[PDB]
């Protein structure tokens, strides 16, 4: 399926124990593909302070669409250096691995795959 229905666990910033997801914009996406797949997939709401508390590269998932059955079509864009790759809607928040926080609330998605 081009698009999938997802439930991504939201973390508090302060929580998050792996803060990105590898060293180069290709292994980022990559790795953020392979954990919203796999159901280990966290997402951090960007708000002040927050982003230098993670590691770039980042991966956000952006809004591609104005929401099927509740779930915000989105996709992937990375940036490092203050330079995106990949063009798309506002930002969700900031992907991370999930290893096993206690989420806040949930964010439903369709994503892009």
């Amino acid at each position: 399926k081009t698009h999938v229905q997802l439930s991504l666990p939201v973390l508090q910033v302060r929580d998050v124990l792996v803060r990105g997801f590898g060293d180069s914009v290709e292994e980022v996406l990559s790795e953020a593909r392979q954990h919203l797949k796999d159901g280990t997939c966290g997402l951090v709401e960007v708000e002040k302070g927050v982003l230098p508390q993670l590691e770039q590269p980042y991966v956000f998932i952006k809004r591609s669409d104005a929401a099927p059955h509740g779930h915000v079509m989105v996709e992937l864009v990375a940036e490092l250096e203050g330079i995106q790759y990949g063009r798309s809607g506002e930002t969700l928040g900031v992907l991370v691995p999930h290893v096993g926080e206690i989420p806040v609330a949930y964010r439903k998605v369709l994503l892009r795959k």
